[PDB]
């Protein structure tokens, strides 16, 4: 049993994926950097659940930038995030932001 609030991230007391699934309810949106920029502008990618691994969201973006999850690579603060991984145990949830790597910079296609 426990309860509180919580302002300034710590290390040595990170919330755990079950706790930060519950933390909220409803959806949380993710924002996401664009590939090979970010003075630019950012994307709006919101998912009804946090619990969700963090692949189903690199199909999400996939879409739009129209590279396979598997191309593009996905980095959070802590870290490459894995698909095997879920969004909740990175702390991930109306706060954190992810960034998006393109594999093999292309060249002629700039923004």
């Amino acid at each position: 049993g426990s309860s509180g609030s919580s302002g300034k991230f710590d290390e040595s007391a990170l919330v755990p994926e079950d706790q930060f699934l519950a933390q909220h309810p409803g959806p949380a949106t993710i924002r996401v950097s664009k590939p090979n920029e970010n003075d630019g502008q950012f994307m709006e990618i919101t998912v009804q659940s946090l619990s969700e691994n963090v692949g189903s969201l690199k199909e999400k973006i996939a879409g739009e930038i129209q590279i396979p999850a598997n191309k593009q690579k996905l980095s959070g603060k802590a870290g490459f995030l894995k698909d095997n991984m879920s969004l909740a145990h990175y702390n991930v949830g109306a706060g954190e932001i992810l960034t998006l790597s393109l594999r093999e910079r292309s060249g002629p296609s700039s923004g």
